[PDB]
Parts: C-alpha cells; sequence; structure tokens
C-alpha cells in the first residue's frame, strides 16, 4: 500500500468519526483534496489490524465506482487512511438537498455506477453488508462511489438479521432497497415503520411500494431483488447488464410504474 509521508498531509477540518480516531477533510501534497481517517494513540491490537487491513483492502481495489486510497501513514503515529475527498459527499443527503432536479436518465445512470462497483466488490469476494446510500460518494460528475463509513434492519436481507448469512445476495437486497432510495431522493424506507414492523411486514409478503415517476422496468428489477430466497434474487452481473440495456434504449424508462396515490383530491 502506497505509503504516505505526514508532512505531506494537512487536516483541515473533522468531517465525522473513526473506530479509535477522527475523520477530516484535508489536502495531500504529491494539492490534492482528500479525506483522511485517523487511528489515534491508545488503540488496541485487533483495531491496529482491523484498520491497517481496511486500508490493505482498499488498495487492492481500482474501480470507477468504488472509492480510491490515496496511501496510508503506518510508519508514524497517528496512522491515517487517506482517500480521495468527494465534493458532492454522501448521496442520500445530497438527494435530499437537490429534491426533483435530476432527470429519471441521469438518476438510473447512479444506479448503475453503483451496480458496477458492487459487481466488482461481490467477484472480489468482499461482501459489503452496509450498503445503504449513507454509504456512497458523489463526485462533481455525479459518479457514485461505494464506500463504508462503518455502522441497518431496513436495509439488510431477511437471513442476514434471521441468522447472520451475509453474501453478496443479501447485498443485492439492500442495493434494491438503494434503487428505492434513489428513485424517491432520499426517503427513508418504510416510513415511521418500526424495525420490529418492517420485518414483520417483510415476512408477510409486503414490499415498498414504486416511487413516483419511477420506470416500470426500475421498479420490476428492485422487487426482484427483495425476493425472500437468496437464490432467486438477480446477481450483481445481472443488475448491470440490466440497467446498461435501458440507458442505452432510453425511451424504454419512459413507461412508467403506477404510482398508489395515498391521498385523494377532488376537483372539477
Ligand atoms: C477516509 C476514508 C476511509 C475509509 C473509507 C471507506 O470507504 N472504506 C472502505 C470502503 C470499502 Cl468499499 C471497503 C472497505 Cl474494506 C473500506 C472512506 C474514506 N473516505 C471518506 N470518508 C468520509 C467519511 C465521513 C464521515 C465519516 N466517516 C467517513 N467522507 C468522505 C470520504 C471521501 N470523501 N468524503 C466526503
Amino acid at each position: 500500500t502506497t505509503e504516505i509521508h505526514p508532512s505531506c498531509v494537512t487536516r483541515q477540518k473533522v468531517i465525522g468519526a473513526g473506530e479509535f480516531g477522527e475523520v477530516y477533510k484535508g489536502m495531500l501534497k504529491t494539492e490534492v483534496p482528500v479525506a483522511i481517517k485517523t487511528l489515534k494513540a491508545g488503540y488496541t491490537e485487533k483495531q491496529r489490524v482491523d484498520f491497517l487491513g481496511e486500508a490493505g483492502i482498499m488498495g487492492q481495489f481500482s474501480h470507477h465506482n468504488i472509492i480510491r486510497l490515496e496511501g496510508v501513514i503506518s510508519k508514524y503515529k497517528p496512522m491515517m487512511i487517506i482517500t480521495e475527498y468527494m465534493e458532492n459527499g454522501a448521496l442520500d443527503k445530497f438527494l435530499r438537498e437537490k429534491d426533483g432536479e435530476f432527470s429519471v436518465l441521469q438518476l438510473v445512470g447512479m444506479l448503475r455506477g453503483i451496480a458496477a462497483g458492487m459487481k466488482y466488490l461481490a467477484n472480489m469476494n468482499y461482501v459489503h453488508r452496509d450498503l445503504a446510500a449513507r454509504n456512497i460518494l458523489v463526485n462533481s460528475n455525479l459518479v457514485c462511489k461505494v464506500s463504508d463509513f462503518g455502522l441497518p434492519i431496513r436495509w439488510t436481507a431477511p437471513e442476514a438479521i434471521s441468522y447472520r448469512k451475509f453474501t453478496s445476495a443479501s447485498d443485492v437486497w439492500s442495493f434494491g432497497i438503494v434503487m428505492w432510495e434513489v428513485m424517491t431522493y432520499g426517503e427513508r424506507p418504510y416510513w415511521e415503520l418500526s424495525n420490529h414492523e418492517v420485518m414483520k411486514a417483510i415476512n408477510d409478503g409486503f414490499r415498498l411500494p414504486t416511487p413516483m415517476d419511477c420506470p416500470s422496468a426500475i421498479y420490476q428489477l428492485m422487487m426482484q431483488c427483495w425476493q425472500q430466497e437468496r437464490a432467486r434474487r438477480p446477481k450483481f452481473a445481472d443488475i448491470v447488464s440490466i440497467l446498461d440495456k435501458l440507458i442505452r434504449a432510453p425511451d424504454s424508462l419512459k413507461t412508467l410504474a403506477d404510482f398508489d396515490p395515498r391521498v385523494s383530491i377532488r376537483l372539477p
């Protein structure tokens, strides 16, 4: 993993928290903006193994839709994981702050990118376990990069909740939920239902209703991500292929799924 000298890093502002340290925005000289996760004095052996292990896995990833590791500081303390900086931040907040501002084709493009990143992770034998819009970063080209900021009942497949079976197929369930987040501009899955009410609804066969203005093909795809039987869900290769074909024949997205009105307004 590329080792960066501390003199090349300037931490500027705190942007969040890590396992045993803080996360910062800063600048890297070689200035490019970067995000910086630190491991502070007193960290345990297990925290060090997990921190350096995370850096090592991130260093093996090279994909347009996966956050890119700039380097690591391991030879000096505090230790640091340094990534590219994504100007538009996390996707859930981004869409909530830009409600209605994008075209259907732009939104589906986002999903294609997320799906390509997930196909790569799954092929690399990396199970994400926490896929949600809050863990996707957006750059100034609208490119979505799968990330993981650490800690999700509403996003998690039934077998993962029930007996802790996390696989790329439970990640597919989560991707379905991410599709719904994107097409709703960041609505909260299942709205005010409690965690127990969500699981009961899922077990009894209910599923999230179609978003407003949602292409029929897109709702059909998210519905197939939520099959109870794990083996029946599409693989990420299937998802990428479908999304790529829909984008390349964009008239395919003009057919919309019926939106079930929660409210009726009667006017003459
Ligand atoms: C520094 C860093 C370290 C680790 C990871 C990461 O994704 N690790 C990872 C991903 C995979 Cl797919 C697999 C495995 Cl093994 C590990 C990401 C970053 N970078 C960012 N993080 C945050 C941030 C904010 C608040 C709280 N925590 C983080 N904001 C950012 C970043 C870039 N731009 N912005 C606005």
